[PDB]
Protein backbone atom coordinates (compact mmCIF):
# COMPACT_ATOMS: atom_id res chain seq x y z
CA UNK A 1 0.00 0.00 0.00
CA UNK A 2 2.69 2.78 0.64
CA UNK A 3 4.20 0.35 -1.94
CA UNK A 4 1.64 2.32 -4.54
CA UNK A 5 2.38 5.50 -3.44
CA UNK A 6 3.51 7.58 -6.94
CA UNK A 7 4.17 11.17 -7.53
CA UNK A 8 1.02 11.90 -8.27
CA UNK A 9 0.07 11.92 -4.56
CA UNK A 10 2.26 14.96 -4.33
CA UNK A 11 0.75 18.16 -3.88
CA UNK A 12 1.09 21.01 -6.28
CA UNK A 13 0.70 24.72 -5.25
CA UNK A 14 -0.58 25.96 -8.35
CA UNK A 15 -3.98 25.91 -10.23
CA UNK A 16 -4.65 23.31 -13.01
CA UNK A 17 -5.29 24.89 -15.84
CA UNK A 18 -5.12 21.98 -18.24
CA UNK A 19 -4.65 18.31 -17.89
CA UNK A 20 -4.60 15.69 -20.73
CA UNK A 21 -2.93 12.81 -21.79
CA UNK A 22 0.66 14.28 -22.27
CA UNK A 23 0.22 17.32 -19.64
CA UNK A 24 -1.50 19.06 -16.74
CA UNK A 25 -0.31 23.15 -17.31
CA UNK A 26 -0.38 24.83 -13.46
CA UNK A 27 -0.65 28.64 -12.92
CA UNK A 28 -1.30 30.83 -10.31
CA UNK A 29 -1.64 34.53 -12.10
CA UNK A 30 -1.60 36.36 -8.71
CA UNK A 31 1.59 34.63 -8.01
CA UNK A 32 3.56 35.03 -11.12
CA UNK A 33 6.69 34.62 -9.09
CA UNK A 34 6.32 31.48 -7.76
CA UNK A 35 8.76 29.15 -9.93
CA UNK A 36 6.82 25.72 -8.29
CA UNK A 37 3.23 27.07 -8.93
CA UNK A 38 3.99 28.23 -12.23
CA UNK A 39 5.06 25.25 -14.43
CA UNK A 40 4.04 22.28 -16.77
CA UNK A 41 3.95 18.37 -15.47
CA UNK A 42 4.70 16.13 -18.27
CA UNK A 43 2.61 13.07 -18.30
CA UNK A 44 4.24 11.34 -21.65
CA UNK A 45 7.64 12.50 -23.29
CA UNK A 46 7.12 15.40 -25.36
CA UNK A 47 9.46 14.52 -28.70
CA UNK A 48 12.03 17.54 -29.07
CA UNK A 49 9.42 19.08 -31.68
CA UNK A 50 7.05 18.50 -29.61
CA UNK A 51 8.84 20.46 -26.62
CA UNK A 52 9.91 23.15 -29.25
CA UNK A 53 6.12 24.12 -29.54
CA UNK A 54 5.52 23.79 -25.88
CA UNK A 55 8.11 26.30 -25.24
CA UNK A 56 6.21 28.42 -27.07
CA UNK A 57 2.82 28.28 -25.34
CA UNK A 58 4.65 28.55 -21.96
CA UNK A 59 6.76 31.83 -23.09
CA UNK A 60 3.51 33.37 -23.72
CA UNK A 61 1.45 32.19 -20.73
CA UNK A 62 3.67 33.39 -18.45
CA UNK A 63 4.58 36.20 -20.44
CA UNK A 64 0.63 37.07 -20.01
CA UNK A 65 1.11 36.97 -16.07
CA UNK A 66 4.14 38.45 -15.49
CA UNK A 67 5.96 35.43 -15.17
CA UNK A 68 9.71 35.52 -16.66
CA UNK A 69 10.74 31.78 -16.70
CA UNK A 70 10.27 28.68 -18.32
CA UNK A 71 10.20 25.28 -16.27
CA UNK A 72 8.67 21.37 -16.97
CA UNK A 73 8.87 18.73 -15.07
CA UNK A 74 8.96 15.07 -17.54
CA UNK A 75 7.52 11.63 -16.56
CA UNK A 76 8.00 9.47 -13.68
CA UNK A 77 11.03 7.36 -13.68
CA UNK A 78 11.54 8.38 -17.52
CA UNK A 79 14.93 8.98 -19.05
CA UNK A 80 15.31 11.60 -21.36
CA UNK A 81 16.32 11.31 -24.55
CA UNK A 82 19.78 12.63 -25.86
CA UNK A 83 18.60 14.95 -28.39
CA UNK A 84 16.01 16.58 -26.19
CA UNK A 85 19.01 16.79 -23.60
CA UNK A 86 20.70 18.71 -26.00
CA UNK A 87 18.09 20.74 -26.85
CA UNK A 88 17.94 21.67 -23.23
CA UNK A 89 21.50 22.13 -22.50
CA UNK A 90 21.54 24.34 -25.77
CA UNK A 91 18.44 26.81 -24.99
CA UNK A 92 20.10 27.50 -21.00
CA UNK A 93 17.87 25.25 -18.82
CA UNK A 94 19.57 23.95 -15.53
CA UNK A 95 18.54 20.02 -15.58
CA UNK A 96 17.61 18.56 -12.00
CA UNK A 97 16.20 15.30 -10.52
CA UNK A 98 13.00 15.44 -8.06
CA UNK A 99 13.10 12.06 -5.81
CA UNK A 100 10.48 10.46 -4.11
CA UNK A 101 10.99 9.51 -0.79
CA UNK A 102 8.44 7.13 1.35
CA UNK A 103 8.13 5.90 4.70
CA UNK A 104 5.52 3.52 7.10
CA UNK A 105 4.43 6.13 10.20
CA UNK A 106 5.71 3.70 12.65
CA UNK A 107 8.84 4.08 11.35
CA UNK A 108 8.82 7.82 12.40
CA UNK A 109 6.93 7.20 15.42
CA UNK A 110 9.91 5.04 16.42
CA UNK A 111 12.39 7.92 16.53
CA UNK A 112 11.10 9.82 19.69
CA UNK A 113 13.19 9.94 22.75
CA UNK A 114 11.39 12.49 24.91
CA UNK A 115 14.15 14.96 24.11
CA UNK A 116 13.02 18.60 25.60
CA UNK A 117 11.76 20.08 22.20
CA UNK A 118 8.28 22.24 21.96
CA UNK A 119 6.46 21.54 19.42
CA UNK A 120 3.89 23.42 17.98
CA UNK A 121 1.02 24.32 15.63
CA UNK A 122 1.22 27.63 13.43
CA UNK A 123 -0.92 30.53 14.69
CA UNK A 124 -1.16 34.25 14.39
CA UNK A 125 0.25 33.41 17.53
CA UNK A 126 3.58 31.74 16.67
CA UNK A 127 3.62 32.84 12.82
CA UNK A 128 6.79 35.19 13.10
CA UNK A 129 8.78 32.11 14.73
CA UNK A 130 7.90 29.91 11.54
CA UNK A 131 9.28 32.64 9.65
CA UNK A 132 12.29 33.07 11.37
CA UNK A 133 13.91 30.12 10.97
CA UNK A 134 12.19 30.02 7.33
CA UNK A 135 15.00 33.00 7.00
CA UNK A 136 17.75 31.03 8.13
CA UNK A 137 17.26 28.60 4.87
CA UNK A 138 19.33 28.54 1.55
CA UNK A 139 18.23 31.01 -0.94
CA UNK A 140 18.64 29.03 -4.20
CA UNK A 141 16.95 32.38 -6.21
CA UNK A 142 18.06 34.80 -3.69
CA UNK A 143 16.71 37.60 -1.16
CA UNK A 144 13.86 38.91 -2.70
CA UNK A 145 12.30 35.38 -4.09
CA UNK A 146 13.14 34.28 -0.56
CA UNK A 147 11.15 37.55 0.35
CA UNK A 148 8.26 37.03 -1.74
CA UNK A 149 7.56 33.63 -0.37
CA UNK A 150 7.43 35.06 2.72
CA UNK A 151 4.76 37.46 2.37
CA UNK A 152 2.65 34.74 0.64
CA UNK A 153 3.51 32.32 3.60
CA UNK A 154 2.60 35.28 6.13
CA UNK A 155 -0.69 36.07 4.27
CA UNK A 156 -2.69 32.54 3.31
CA UNK A 157 -1.32 30.65 6.26
CA UNK A 158 -4.89 30.45 8.11
CA UNK A 159 -6.75 30.54 4.55
CA UNK A 160 -4.90 27.35 3.65
CA UNK A 161 -5.31 23.80 4.23
CA UNK A 162 -1.64 23.25 4.50
CA UNK A 163 -0.82 22.94 8.51
CA UNK A 164 2.71 24.59 9.82
CA UNK A 165 4.70 23.21 12.98
CA UNK A 166 7.62 25.18 14.64
CA UNK A 167 10.04 23.43 17.13
CA UNK A 168 11.36 24.96 20.08
CA UNK A 169 14.51 24.46 22.21
CA UNK A 170 14.55 26.58 25.46
CA UNK A 171 12.02 29.26 23.91
CA UNK A 172 13.86 30.03 20.95
CA UNK A 173 12.60 28.62 18.10
CA UNK A 174 14.51 25.76 15.50
CA UNK A 175 12.54 23.90 13.54
CA UNK A 176 9.91 23.78 10.93
CA UNK A 177 8.03 21.41 8.41
CA UNK A 178 4.91 21.78 6.57
CA UNK A 179 1.92 18.88 6.49
CA UNK A 180 -0.33 18.42 3.61
CA UNK A 181 -2.95 15.62 4.73
CA UNK A 182 -5.43 13.38 3.13
CA UNK A 183 -6.90 10.55 3.62
CA UNK A 184 -4.45 8.42 2.06
CA UNK A 185 -0.97 9.90 3.17
CA UNK A 186 0.66 12.46 4.93
CA UNK A 187 3.15 14.77 2.73
CA UNK A 188 6.14 17.37 4.46
CA UNK A 189 7.32 19.87 2.54
CA UNK A 190 9.78 22.38 3.51
CA UNK A 191 11.23 20.67 6.67
CA UNK A 192 14.52 22.38 8.21
CA UNK A 193 16.62 22.35 11.45
CA UNK A 194 18.80 25.95 12.40
CA UNK A 195 22.49 24.97 11.52
CA UNK A 196 23.22 25.07 14.65
CA UNK A 197 20.88 23.20 15.97
CA UNK A 198 21.70 19.93 13.30
CA UNK A 199 22.42 16.51 13.90
CA UNK A 200 21.35 16.47 18.17
CA UNK A 201 17.79 15.15 17.51
CA UNK A 202 15.48 18.16 17.06
CA UNK A 203 14.66 16.84 12.98
CA UNK A 204 13.52 13.47 14.58
CA UNK A 205 11.61 14.91 17.30
CA UNK A 206 9.80 16.80 14.34
CA UNK A 207 9.24 13.74 12.54
CA UNK A 208 8.15 11.25 15.12
CA UNK A 209 5.37 13.91 15.66
CA UNK A 210 4.43 14.02 12.10
CA UNK A 211 4.47 10.21 12.62
CA UNK A 212 2.22 10.14 15.48
CA UNK A 213 -0.52 12.65 13.39
CA UNK A 214 -0.10 10.26 10.31
CA UNK A 215 -1.84 7.80 12.31
CA UNK A 216 -1.39 4.04 10.01
CA UNK A 217 -0.94 6.72 6.79
CA UNK A 218 2.62 6.53 4.89
CA UNK A 219 4.33 9.76 5.34
CA UNK A 220 5.99 11.44 1.95
CA UNK A 221 8.11 13.72 -0.04
CA UNK A 222 10.05 15.21 -2.49
CA UNK A 223 13.36 16.11 -2.58
CA UNK A 224 15.52 17.84 -5.03
CA UNK A 225 19.42 17.72 -5.68
CA UNK A 226 19.50 21.22 -3.49
CA UNK A 227 18.19 19.56 -0.37
CA UNK A 228 20.34 19.15 2.51
CA UNK A 229 18.00 17.34 4.63
CA UNK A 230 18.43 14.13 2.61
CA UNK A 231 21.03 12.69 4.42
CA UNK A 232 18.68 13.05 7.40
CA UNK A 233 15.83 11.39 5.69
CA UNK A 234 17.76 8.51 4.71
CA UNK A 235 19.81 7.90 8.12
CA UNK A 236 16.11 7.98 9.13
CA UNK A 237 14.67 5.35 7.47
CA UNK A 238 12.90 6.58 4.13
CA UNK A 239 13.06 4.63 1.15
CA UNK A 240 13.55 6.07 -2.13
CA UNK A 241 10.54 5.37 -4.89
CA UNK A 242 11.52 6.94 -8.29
CA UNK A 243 12.21 10.26 -9.47
CA UNK A 244 12.10 12.72 -11.58
CA UNK A 245 13.65 14.89 -14.18
CA UNK A 246 12.73 19.04 -14.21
CA UNK A 247 14.37 21.92 -16.02
CA UNK A 248 14.49 25.23 -14.78
CA UNK A 249 15.08 28.56 -16.93
CA UNK A 250 15.00 31.62 -14.67
CA UNK A 251 14.48 34.06 -17.53
CA UNK A 252 12.94 34.15 -20.55
CA UNK B 1 27.54 -11.00 2.33
CA UNK B 2 25.80 -7.89 1.23
CA UNK B 3 24.32 -7.85 4.44
CA UNK B 4 27.84 -7.64 6.17
CA UNK B 5 29.64 -4.20 4.39
CA UNK B 6 30.70 -1.81 6.65
CA UNK B 7 32.77 1.14 6.68
CA UNK B 8 35.24 -1.26 7.46
CA UNK B 9 35.64 -2.02 3.65
CA UNK B 10 36.57 1.36 2.69
CA UNK B 11 39.76 2.15 1.58
CA UNK B 12 41.46 4.67 2.68
CA UNK B 13 44.28 6.58 0.70
CA UNK B 14 46.81 6.50 3.35
CA UNK B 15 49.87 5.45 5.44
CA UNK B 16 48.35 4.07 8.39
CA UNK B 17 50.72 5.42 10.90
CA UNK B 18 49.79 3.76 14.01
CA UNK B 19 46.21 2.04 15.51
CA UNK B 20 44.57 1.09 19.12
CA UNK B 21 41.22 0.08 20.26
CA UNK B 22 40.55 3.39 19.96
CA UNK B 23 41.22 4.79 16.47
CA UNK B 24 43.58 4.77 13.54
CA UNK B 25 45.96 7.84 12.57
CA UNK B 26 46.99 8.09 8.97
CA UNK B 27 49.02 10.25 7.55
CA UNK B 28 50.44 10.91 3.93
CA UNK B 29 53.22 13.34 4.43
CA UNK B 30 53.83 13.80 0.73
CA UNK B 31 50.59 15.51 0.34
CA UNK B 32 49.95 17.28 3.36
CA UNK B 33 47.18 19.20 1.88
CA UNK B 34 45.46 16.19 0.94
CA UNK B 35 42.80 16.28 3.75
CA UNK B 36 41.40 12.70 3.47
CA UNK B 37 44.60 11.07 3.68
CA UNK B 38 45.51 12.43 6.54
CA UNK B 39 42.87 12.07 9.47
CA UNK B 40 42.11 9.84 12.14
CA UNK B 41 38.95 7.21 11.84
CA UNK B 42 37.59 6.62 15.59
CA UNK B 43 36.55 3.29 16.71
CA UNK B 44 34.85 4.80 19.80
CA UNK B 45 33.48 7.86 21.10
CA UNK B 46 35.97 9.99 22.69
CA UNK B 47 35.03 11.74 25.57
CA UNK B 48 34.84 15.73 24.75
CA UNK B 49 38.13 15.60 26.96
CA UNK B 50 39.49 13.09 25.13
CA UNK B 51 38.97 14.71 21.83
CA UNK B 52 40.58 17.78 23.42
CA UNK B 53 43.45 15.76 24.18
CA UNK B 54 43.19 14.58 20.59
CA UNK B 55 43.62 17.52 18.67
CA UNK B 56 46.41 18.22 20.57
CA UNK B 57 48.46 14.64 19.26
CA UNK B 58 46.60 15.08 15.54
CA UNK B 59 47.90 19.37 15.65
CA UNK B 60 51.39 17.85 16.25
CA UNK B 61 52.02 15.78 13.75
CA UNK B 62 49.96 17.63 10.99
CA UNK B 63 51.95 20.52 11.63
CA UNK B 64 55.40 18.95 11.56
CA UNK B 65 54.36 17.65 7.99
CA UNK B 66 53.10 21.10 6.95
CA UNK B 67 49.73 19.81 7.38
CA UNK B 68 47.12 22.79 8.96
CA UNK B 69 44.12 20.98 8.74
CA UNK B 70 42.53 19.01 12.10
CA UNK B 71 40.46 16.18 10.59
CA UNK B 72 38.25 13.27 12.59
CA UNK B 73 35.71 10.42 11.82
CA UNK B 74 33.58 9.13 13.84
CA UNK B 75 32.56 5.43 14.54
CA UNK B 76 29.55 3.89 12.02
CA UNK B 77 26.22 4.87 12.42
CA UNK B 78 27.00 6.79 16.18
CA UNK B 79 25.31 9.78 16.97
CA UNK B 80 27.92 12.82 17.98
CA UNK B 81 27.09 13.32 21.98
CA UNK B 82 25.83 16.64 23.42
CA UNK B 83 29.00 18.19 25.31
CA UNK B 84 31.28 17.13 22.40
CA UNK B 85 29.31 18.11 19.57
CA UNK B 86 28.75 21.81 21.06
CA UNK B 87 32.71 22.44 21.62
CA UNK B 88 33.10 20.87 17.86
CA UNK B 89 30.80 23.97 16.76
CA UNK B 90 32.14 26.07 19.29
CA UNK B 91 35.85 25.39 18.05
CA UNK B 92 35.09 26.10 14.48
CA UNK B 93 34.77 22.90 13.27
CA UNK B 94 32.91 21.83 10.23
CA UNK B 95 30.30 19.02 10.49
CA UNK B 96 29.90 16.24 7.96
CA UNK B 97 28.15 12.81 6.95
CA UNK B 98 29.41 10.29 4.76
CA UNK B 99 26.88 7.80 3.42
CA UNK B 100 27.93 3.87 2.73
CA UNK B 101 26.09 2.57 -0.28
CA UNK B 102 26.24 -1.37 -1.41
CA UNK B 103 24.57 -3.02 -4.78
CA UNK B 104 24.87 -6.72 -5.85
CA UNK B 105 27.16 -6.95 -9.13
CA UNK B 106 24.25 -8.31 -10.79
CA UNK B 107 22.04 -5.36 -10.40
CA UNK B 108 24.49 -3.20 -12.10
CA UNK B 109 24.71 -5.52 -14.70
CA UNK B 110 21.19 -5.49 -14.90
CA UNK B 111 21.62 -1.81 -16.12
CA UNK B 112 20.42 -0.58 -19.76
CA UNK B 113 23.80 -0.09 -22.15
CA UNK B 114 24.87 2.28 -24.34
CA UNK B 115 27.48 -0.13 -26.60
CA UNK B 116 28.72 3.14 -28.22
CA UNK B 117 30.55 3.92 -25.66
CA UNK B 118 34.17 2.41 -25.57
CA UNK B 119 35.20 1.82 -21.98
CA UNK B 120 39.21 1.37 -21.32
CA UNK B 121 41.48 0.66 -18.23
CA UNK B 122 44.34 3.95 -17.63
CA UNK B 123 48.02 3.21 -18.99
CA UNK B 124 50.27 5.20 -20.05
CA UNK B 125 48.94 5.63 -23.25
CA UNK B 126 45.52 7.26 -22.02
CA UNK B 127 46.01 8.75 -18.65
CA UNK B 128 45.87 12.25 -20.39
CA UNK B 129 42.03 11.10 -21.61
CA UNK B 130 41.25 10.54 -17.73
CA UNK B 131 42.69 13.56 -16.59
CA UNK B 132 41.00 15.67 -19.43
CA UNK B 133 37.69 14.29 -17.35
CA UNK B 134 39.28 14.34 -13.76
CA UNK B 135 40.46 17.88 -14.35
CA UNK B 136 37.14 19.35 -15.76
CA UNK B 137 35.78 18.18 -11.93
CA UNK B 138 38.60 19.49 -10.01
CA UNK B 139 39.47 22.89 -11.26
CA UNK B 140 36.02 24.37 -9.98
CA UNK B 141 37.80 24.42 -7.07
CA UNK B 142 40.64 26.67 -7.83
CA UNK B 143 43.61 26.05 -10.12
CA UNK B 144 45.93 25.67 -7.01
CA UNK B 145 43.82 22.76 -5.88
CA UNK B 146 43.70 20.76 -9.26
CA UNK B 147 47.38 21.39 -9.82
CA UNK B 148 47.82 19.26 -6.99
CA UNK B 149 45.54 16.31 -7.47
CA UNK B 150 46.85 16.16 -10.86
CA UNK B 151 50.39 15.62 -9.98
CA UNK B 152 49.50 13.34 -7.18
CA UNK B 153 47.49 11.08 -9.77
CA UNK B 154 50.44 11.73 -12.12
CA UNK B 155 52.66 10.34 -9.08
CA UNK B 156 51.27 7.06 -8.76
CA UNK B 157 49.05 6.03 -11.47
CA UNK B 158 51.03 2.86 -11.83
CA UNK B 159 52.84 1.88 -9.21
CA UNK B 160 49.30 2.06 -6.77
CA UNK B 161 47.32 -0.34 -6.90
CA UNK B 162 43.67 1.48 -7.76
CA UNK B 163 43.02 0.74 -10.99
CA UNK B 164 40.92 3.36 -13.15
CA UNK B 165 38.64 3.58 -16.16
CA UNK B 166 38.28 5.99 -18.91
CA UNK B 167 34.84 6.16 -21.19
CA UNK B 168 34.83 7.47 -24.45
CA UNK B 169 32.21 8.49 -26.47
CA UNK B 170 33.16 9.22 -30.28
CA UNK B 171 37.23 8.55 -29.70
CA UNK B 172 36.37 11.42 -27.17
CA UNK B 173 36.85 10.95 -23.07
CA UNK B 174 33.55 11.69 -21.33
CA UNK B 175 33.46 9.80 -18.00
CA UNK B 176 35.59 8.12 -15.46
CA UNK B 177 36.03 5.71 -12.39
CA UNK B 178 38.57 4.43 -9.75
CA UNK B 179 38.45 0.91 -8.49
CA UNK B 180 40.03 -0.29 -5.44
CA UNK B 181 39.91 -4.41 -5.71
CA UNK B 182 39.66 -7.16 -3.14
CA UNK B 183 38.94 -10.60 -2.75
CA UNK B 184 35.21 -9.58 -0.76
CA UNK B 185 34.59 -6.17 -2.59
CA UNK B 186 34.69 -3.64 -5.63
CA UNK B 187 34.64 -0.09 -4.37
CA UNK B 188 34.18 2.92 -6.86
CA UNK B 189 35.38 6.42 -6.41
CA UNK B 190 36.03 9.22 -8.04
CA UNK B 191 32.81 8.23 -10.44
CA UNK B 192 32.10 11.31 -13.17
CA UNK B 193 30.59 12.21 -16.49
CA UNK B 194 31.39 15.45 -18.46
CA UNK B 195 28.01 17.28 -17.53
CA UNK B 196 27.60 17.79 -21.88
CA UNK B 197 27.58 14.22 -21.57
CA UNK B 198 25.01 13.34 -18.25
CA UNK B 199 21.78 11.81 -17.57
CA UNK B 200 22.13 9.35 -21.43
CA UNK B 201 23.41 6.25 -20.29
CA UNK B 202 26.95 6.84 -19.89
CA UNK B 203 26.93 6.31 -16.07
CA UNK B 204 25.12 3.41 -16.52
CA UNK B 205 27.00 1.78 -18.84
CA UNK B 206 30.43 2.84 -16.96
CA UNK B 207 28.54 0.70 -13.61
CA UNK B 208 27.74 -1.98 -15.69
CA UNK B 209 31.05 -2.54 -16.67
CA UNK B 210 32.18 -2.46 -13.07
CA UNK B 211 29.44 -5.07 -12.10
CA UNK B 212 31.35 -7.44 -15.02
CA UNK B 213 34.39 -7.12 -13.38
CA UNK B 214 32.82 -7.38 -9.87
CA UNK B 215 31.45 -11.11 -10.76
CA UNK B 216 29.96 -11.56 -8.03
CA UNK B 217 31.69 -9.17 -5.32
CA UNK B 218 29.05 -6.66 -3.89
CA UNK B 219 30.08 -3.10 -5.31
CA UNK B 220 30.50 -0.13 -2.54
CA UNK B 221 30.72 3.08 -2.30
CA UNK B 222 31.12 6.24 0.44
CA UNK B 223 29.83 9.29 -0.65
CA UNK B 224 30.21 12.46 0.62
CA UNK B 225 27.64 15.91 1.45
CA UNK B 226 28.90 16.90 -2.29
CA UNK B 227 29.24 14.33 -4.11
CA UNK B 228 27.83 14.75 -8.00
CA UNK B 229 26.22 11.31 -8.45
CA UNK B 230 24.11 10.70 -5.27
CA UNK B 231 20.99 10.95 -7.19
CA UNK B 232 22.27 8.41 -10.10
CA UNK B 233 23.52 5.71 -7.58
CA UNK B 234 20.01 5.66 -6.20
CA UNK B 235 18.42 5.46 -9.73
CA UNK B 236 20.65 2.58 -10.26
CA UNK B 237 19.97 0.96 -7.60
CA UNK B 238 22.26 1.67 -4.87
CA UNK B 239 21.14 0.87 -0.98
CA UNK B 240 21.83 2.64 1.14
CA UNK B 241 23.75 1.36 4.02
CA UNK B 242 24.86 3.55 6.96
CA UNK B 243 26.62 6.67 8.17
CA UNK B 244 29.63 8.87 9.72
CA UNK B 245 29.69 12.07 11.25
CA UNK B 246 33.09 13.51 10.00
CA UNK B 247 34.77 16.74 10.76
CA UNK B 248 37.10 19.13 9.37
CA UNK B 249 38.72 22.43 10.50
CA UNK B 250 40.78 24.21 7.77
CA UNK B 251 43.53 27.33 8.75
CA UNK B 252 44.25 25.66 11.98
NA1 LIG C 1 -3.69 26.52 7.15
NA1 LIG D 1 47.62 1.41 -10.28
Amino acid sequence: AMSKITFKDIYIDGNKITEDSRKAIYLLPPQPLKYASNTWIYKTMPTMNQWLKDIEVQKKMHLNQSSYHLSFSFPANEKIDEVLLEKIRELGFQIGVLELYVIEAKALKELSRKRDVDIQLVSSNNINDYLHVYDAFARPFGDSYANMVKQHIYSSYNLDDIERLVAYVNHQPVGIVDIIMTDKTIEIDGFGVLEEFQHQGIGSEIQAYVGRMANERPVILVADGKDTAKDMYLRQGYVYQGFKYHILKENI
